[PDB]
């Protein structure tokens, strides 16, 4: 297996030297165990997170070590477990060609699932994410204004959609004149405000006319001060990600604003609640799934994919990834099936 590995850990935004490619001597599948050799690797922004040796969530990536990340792949040696030669499967085997598992896969079998890259986006993690930090956070009720930056992204569009469908007010914030439009022409949405444009906070504000019962976090820094202001009493703020600040690499200045947050959460009676979708959703995965794919049946959810070629392109990807060059879920093929 070729290998992307974690050559040095970023300052500031990554570079392409934090990357490093190397072939392994890549065989033992073992009996109890199989080889996956994977078609299709997910990028996402925490990966970011998982450069850096912060006190986080989870651990991060070793030096020299596999850069991890949800994939698609196809085993190809006789797992002794209840897996064939060919079954398609939703593994976490990172950014190289093949690994060793035995459990907890997804089976996609296979060898003839339709889209099985799917499962990285609108029927995997991003899609999920969007699922339940929407519904069983936010909790849309008729009439509600939803707001939601990266719009056009793997959870900001699944966010926006669902929302529509739920009978919201669907405010979305992207970056660029393209990202906005597609976002109305495409996903539904009733506005997208560039949050690039000089007068981003003036627009939102314009047209947050009743202002925002629930803004989904993905971005956080000048797009939520720009929301803060507008949110209506009873608002709920899922707090899925911060993306502005995952290049941080110190506070902003001025006075401390802390006790301001907490301040407006109090007087504005606001759900403020952070979840990892990585947590423990096993009873919640079923419901999604089959809401998902009806929805998708329905033809009330647009998944877009930005597919890249080449597994030695993936650390290219995902910089861009993190400054907004893709265009819907980014993912790299690595190899063909
Ligand atoms: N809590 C959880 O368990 C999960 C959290 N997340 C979080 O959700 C967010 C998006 O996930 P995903 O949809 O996969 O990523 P996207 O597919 O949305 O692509 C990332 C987008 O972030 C936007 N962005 C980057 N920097 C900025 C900035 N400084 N200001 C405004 N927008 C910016 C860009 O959209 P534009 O071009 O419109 O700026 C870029 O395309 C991330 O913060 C991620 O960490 C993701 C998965 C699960």
């Amino acid at each position: 297996a070729r290998q992307i590995v974690l050559a040095s850990r970023p300052v500031g935004a990554p570079t392409a030297e934090n990357f490093a490619l190397t072939q392994s001597d890549i065989p033992t599948p073992a009996q109890g165990e199989m080889l996956l050799r994977s078609v299709y690797l997910s990028l996402d922004p925490y990966m970011r997170g998982r450069m850096s040796d912060a006190k986080s969530y989870a651990e991060p990536v070793g030096i020299d070590e596999v850069m991890v990340g949800g994939t698609v792949c196809q085993v190809e040696a006789s797992n002794h477990a209840e897996f064939e030669v060919g079954e398609w499967v939703l593994a976490y085997t990172g950014w190289q060609d093949y690994a060793i598992s035995d459990g907890e896969g997804l089976i996609k079998l296979g060898k003839q699932p339709s889209h099985p890259s799917y499962a990285l986006g609108v029927m995997g993690m991003p899609g999920f994410t969007a699922y339940m930090g929407l519904l069983d956070i936010g909790q849309p009720k008729e009439g509600d204004t939803l707001v939601v930056a990266a719009a056009t992204g793997a959870v900001g569009s699944m966010v926006g959609q669902i929302g529509k469908l739920k009978g919201c007010r669907v405010i979305g914030i992207a970056g660029g004149e393209e990202k906005c439009q597609f976002a109305k022409d495409t996903l539904g949405f009733d506005e997208c405000i560039d949050h690039k444009a000089a007068d981003f906070a003036e627009q939102l504000a314009k047209v947050c006319h009743n202002g925002i019962d629930i803004y989904f976090e993905n971005v956080g820094g000048k797009v939520f001060d720009a929301v803060m202001p507008l949110l209506n009493t009873g608002a709920r703020i899922p707090l899925c990600g911060l993306i502005s600040q995952y290049n941080a690499t110190s506070l902003p200045e001025g006075p401390d604003r802390m006790s301001m947050l907490m301040a407006q959460l109090l007087i504005k009676r606001i759900k403020m609640q952070g979840f990892i979708i990585f947590d423990d959703y096993g009873h919640r995965y079923g419901e999604f799934a089959a809401d998902m794919t009806q929805w998708l049946a329905q033809g009330k959810i647009h998944y877009r994919e930005h597919l890249v070629q080449g597994l030695e392109n993936a650390p290219d990807a995902f910089i861009g990834l993190l400054e907004g060059k893709n265009f819907g879920k980014m993912v790299v093929q690595t190899n063909q099936p």
